[PDB]
């Protein structure tokens, strides 16, 4: 029949192969994806009440912290991915960007980069994470005053364990700063700008920018969200959607669920399955965007059998 997938931005390109793949063995079955920012993919599913055979969100959390136990019962860690700063050789100061001068770059009036709408979007709540994160790690106290705050509606507070808080108004009342920032719905509208030059540089995934030949600046791993035992150091940021909902800086790891309200779970289980077997593992390494192989699941009581062999 129609199985209908809700998949984050990044994803794009290996569900792409995994949809030509799950096609090829199955011929009856078309499957229609729709993609969008992850946060708003699982707010199709929880609050505009659409229904989804898979989820597939580029921060796992998501799912237990909006889904469960309303919407789904469970959930697998299949992937990871890295925040870069990716740009051009049509890009200013390209040439003499580094780890070291990232932001010093950003600081300058003639220079416009972009990200995606922190609301909607993981990598647009990220962006937000590692350049917070940035100014410890750099003893620059104003590098987020200088980069979000003076250019968007953004505010921010510190909790008082020391935790910095990001709170990001209605989409409308982000109001960016034209001449400094390009803003969109969702993360993947923002490689065309970088493209035609329109902006200079783009806080995205390292895997996106792999899928397109751009450059990137290597960001620092304590800064990044790429490496595990910097776990302790992401935590130290959150972000708040206008809806009230908190995202923690945390190593960025994908997740997918089959939805309690599914349609087609049995053809989703397959899906699934595919995703998470050897074939699916292939197509993420591909990419450039590392399996977690074996996949970490959380709520195995209620998953599928078929599933349950390929999860830890
Ligand atoms: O869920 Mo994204 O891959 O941060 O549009």
């Amino acid at each position: 029949e129609v199985l209908t997938v809700f998949h984050a931005g990044s994803l794009s390109v290996p569900f792409e192969e995994l949809e030509a793949e799950f096609e090829a063995q199955h011929p009856g079955v078309d499957v229609q994806r729709e993609a969008a920012g992850s946060a708003q993919s699982v707010r199709k599913i929880t609050e505009l009440g659409k229904k989804a055979d898979v989820l597939a969100s580029a921060d796992y959390a998501l799912i237990p912290s909006l889904m469960v136990p309303e919407y789904a019962d469970w959930y697998a860690a299949f992937a990871r991915n890295q925040m870069i700063l990716a740009y051009t050789n049509e890009s200013k100061y390209g040439d003499e960007i580094n780890t070291d001068n990232w932001y010093e770059i950003l600081r300058r009036p003639d220079v416009r980069y972009g990200f995606s709408n922190p609301n909607d979007d993981p990598a647009g709540y990220r962006s937000q994470m590692v350049t917070q994160l940035a100014e410890s790690y750099y003893n620059d106290d104003m590098i987020y005053d200088d980069l979000m705050l003076a250019n968007t509606g953004m505010t921010l507070t510190t909790e008082e364990n020391g935790t910095a808080l990001i709170h990001v108004p209605a989409s409308e009342e982000i109001s960016p700063n034209t001449s400094k920032i390009m803003l969109r719905s969702m993360e993947v509208e923002l490689s065309s700008a970088l493209e035609t030059g329109e902006i200079d540089y783009l806080y995205i995934y390292r895997s996106v920018a792999e899928q397109h030949g751009f450059e990137y600046v290597a960001l620092p791993p304590a800064i990044d969200l790429s490496s595990l035992e910097y776990a302790d150091n992401y935590s130290k940021v959150q972000v708040e959607m206008v809806n009230g909902e908190v995202v923690t800086g945390s190593p960025i790891v994908y997740g997918v669920t089959i939805p309690n309200n599914a349609e087609n779970s049995e053809l989703a289980t397959e899906f699934v399955a595919l995703l998470l077997g050897e074939t699916g593992q292939q197509i993420f390494i591909e990419n450039g965007q590392p399996p977690i192989v074996p996949a970490i699941a959380e709520g195995k009581d209620s998953m599928p059998e078929e599933l349950q062999a390929l999860v830890v």
